[PDB]
């Protein structure tokens, strides 16, 4: 049995919550793109995981988790991943050292012979490092992290709006200011693209996104090449049926980089950056939502 232990300057329940909240790892852990709950399996919670492991490759695998918020323990088993990574079995424990200090310990084993133990060790340490940072900077992140979702009712079929937001390779001809989009989808329903967006002031900004596409449900994405103002940006396009149509949701979770605040002008505060992002990101997304809505409603005979 292998082991890694670290000290986190935050309360144990907060650290436990960060690790247990699998769907939110993408908010503070670089490689994490999504985690999708798949139901129970005799008391365990089954999940599918997606990590971006280089700028054109995603690793996905199935896992089963056991969360104990009373004992502050988390058990997990990973099936073998694609591309190959070994099966793994482990346990997290979170131990009080003081009111605001915690000892995190992970004990685990790789199953089988074919793994890269060095790689697995480094990946665990980076995850624990990210947990540590998110926990220790919890109060600061309440100001740096801009998290919101804007909905729009659509009187039509989910599949039509889903197709519209899924076929991003067509956006340059459909969505204003989308000047270029270079799509890669070698693995079905896992997309990478570079995108150039123009703005009224001349300049054009390139970003790169990775998306996990869940047909009929949602598209979850993460920007892996970011604007200078951000250290993180995740979001989705979500489709929620109602009795009279469905409600398309555009979420953004964007993390401000304090050192880049001056990019918005002399005197820019964190709140100024939050206001900028909330307005600019929602305006861009609402443009997409209204286009997807029109597309779906047209196909529904209005």
């Amino acid at each position: 049995t292998l082991q890694y232990t670290a000290t986190v300057a935050a309360p144990a329940p907060l650290v436990f919550d960060l690790v247990a909240g699998l769907e939110n790892w993408p908010q503070f852990h670089g490689p994490s793109v999504h985690a999708e709950p798949l139901g129970r399996r005799d008391g365990a919670e089954e999940f599918q995981h997606w990590w971006v492991i280089d700028d054109r490759t995603v690793r996905t695998w199935r896992a089963r988790w056991r969360f104990d918020s009373q004992a502050l323990r988390i058990g997990y088993t990973y099936d073998p991943a694609e591309p190959a990574a070994p099966a793994q079995h482990g346990e997290w424990t979170f131990r009080r050292l003081s009111d605001a200090s915690t000892e995190v310990r992970v004990e685990y084993e790789l199953l089988g012979d074919e793994g890269d133990a060095a790689l697995a060790d480094r990946e665990l340490r980076e995850l624990v490092d990210c947990v540590t940072d998110a926990a220790e900077r919890h109060e600061e992140r309440r100001d740096l992290v801009v998290d919101f979702e804007d909905p729009l009712f659509v009187a039509g079929a989910v599949d039509d709006a889903y197709t519209y937001l899924y076929e991003a390779d067509k956006w340059p001809e459909r969505i204003p200011h989308v000047a270029r989009l270079v799509m890669e989808e070698r693995v079905p329903n896992i997309q990478f693209f570079d995108m150039d967006t123009t703005t009224p002031d001349g300049s054009a900004h390139t970003t790169r996104s990775v998306r996990v596409c869940l047909p009929g449900d949602k598209i979850v994405y993460k920007q892996i090449q970011l604007p200078k103002l951000l250290t993180g940006h995740t979001g989705h396009w979500k489709f929620t049926p109602t009795r009279e149509g469905f409600v398309l949701g555009a979420r953004h979770t964007a993390t401000i980089k304090p050192s880049a605040l001056p990019i918005l002008g002399e005197g820019t505060t964190v709140l100024d950056a939050r206001k900028y992002l909330r307005r600019v990101l929602s305006a861009n997304s609402m443009g997409n939502l209204r286009l997807a809505k029109a597309f779906a409603e047209e196909r529904a005979g209005v």
